């Protein structure tokens, strides 16, 4: 059984009091719905608010969401309760705290008094000529515009990101990675700090453009898309590692197949469109997280729809991502916990037996393990579809599942 569990939204470093002080009221609510790992977001310093312009690593103090104290609280609240906790790690960039003698911000400081993490030019890309001083490696992935991205080539950056992640897990008790920016660097470096702190699962952010086209649509083949993430973990070690992907292809392919085209759901092979049909013990799926759900909107699922896509992801192979907003603030915290008591006493997980009985515009229809039916669309009967043995278990707005 496993179930995440977006903490935060875009807005969280703005609740009064503290992030990680209102979550604490949270817990046991999170822990009854089944969820089993949390995710935080970025616990350091960061120049940017949220968090995501990461400087002094080691600095949690400076955190606008809580400090070292607060977020230790909240973590050993979860491990009471079962729960595990994954730490957003930011580190494709990161922001020097001193301009050197060209009067440049490229000498980082870790945030304790040694020289952990002290960097200087030759740490960035050599080729984010705004902030090297030309000497490092070229950047082994995509650049971040706003702050100086790190040479991961480098072995001090290695060993010193190393220490400083295993000390994130034994100060503060983080059991998991959630990699941001994950385009900014390779597989292969990723696979280093992977595999050098065996965290419990490392979920990759690797978000490419869905290939669309004329009208805006994405199409309905999205094999290019989804062979990319499958890539992406092969490369990092695939089942040996603890490294696995947010499945941004099903996130695509669901955002326009509940507009009455369900048809999307299943692939000329008859198996999931997504990661999922590929990889699912690879894939976490999910409905909206902070950037394209939250107040960022980037990308967000229709927002009268968003229980099918739960009824979907939740009755799934592939990991599922629950996100805080929908619990919590749009009155789907009982049925969200529901779909996933459903999952739980069925014995579903991300590698579960997936066979779909009806793909068409105004109705999905799966079974599961061969021990639950989901249906999703505004078609009023598909009891034709139904195995023998099955009788509803639960149903809101244009969803439907049953249990033998
Ligand atoms: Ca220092
Ligand atoms: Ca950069
Ligand atoms: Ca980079």
């Amino acid at each position: 059984h496993q179930v995440l569990f977006q903490g935060f939204n875009w807005e969280s470093w703005k609740q009064s009091g503290g992030w990680y002080n209102m979550m604490m009221g949270k817990v046991d609510d999170i822990a009854a719905a089944g969820v089993t790992h949390v995710w935080l977001p970025p616990p350091s310093h960061s120049v940017s608010n949220e968090g995501y312009m990461p400087g002094r690593l080691y600095d949690i103090d400076a955190s606008k969401y809580g400090n070292a104290a607060e977020l230790k609280s909240l973590i050993g609240a979860l491990h009471g309760k079962g729960v595990q906790a994954i730490a957003d790690i930011v580190i494709n960039h990161r922001c020097a705290d001193y301009k050197d003698s060209r009067g440049i911000y490229c000498i980082f400081e870790g945030g304790t008094s040694d020289g952990r993490l002290d960097w200087g030019p030759h740490m960035i890309c050599r080729d984010d000529t705004k902030y090297s001083d030309g000497t490092a490696n070229l950047d082994t992935g995509a650049d971040f515009a706003a702050a100086p991205d790190i040479d991961h080539l480098n072995d001090r950056v290695q060993r010193e990101l190393k220490e400083w992640l295993l000390w994130l897990k034994s100060d503060l008790g983080f059991d998991a990675w959630r990699l941001d920016f994950a385009r900014g660097y390779s597989p292969e470096m990723a696979k280093v700090y992977i595999d050098g702190t065996s965290p419990s699962l490392a979920v990759a952010e690797v978000w490419d453009n869905m290939a669309t086209g004329g009208d805006g649509k994405p199409n309905y083949d999205q094999d290019a898309h989804r062979q990319n993430l499958v890539n992406w973990v092969d490369k990092v070690g695939g089942a040996a590692s603890a490294g696995m992907v947010f499945d941004f292809t099903t996130k695509g392919i669901l955002n326009a197949a509940v507009e009455g085209e369900l048809w999307r759901l299943i692939d000329p092979q008859g198996k999931a469109p997504g990661v999922m049909g590929w990889w699912p013990a690879k894939a976490v799926t999910f409905v909206d997280n902070h950037d394209t759900g939250s107040t960022q909107a980037m990308w967000p699922f229709p927002s009268d729809k968003v229980m099918q896509g739960y009824a979907y992801i939740l009755t799934h192979p592939g990991i599922p991502c629950i996100f805080y907003d929908h619990f919590f603030n749009w009155g789907f915290k009982d049925q969200i916990a529901a779909l996933v008591a459903i999952r739980k006493r069925n014995g579903i997980t991300a590698t579960s037996a997936l066979k779909i009985l009806m793909h068409e515009g105004d109705a999905y229809v799966a079974e599961i393990d061969g021990k639950v039916v989901v249906k999703i669309g505004s078609r009023y009967d598909v009891g034709a579809v139904i195995p023998a043995g099955f009788v509803t278990s639960a149903a809101g707005n244009d969803y439907a599942v049953w249990e033998k």
